């Protein structure tokens, strides 16, 4: 998962 902003421009959720 990933729904964390870290995610930065790699974000899905």
């Amino acid at each position: 998962e990933c729904c964390n902003p870290a995610c930065g421009r790699h974000y899905f959720c």
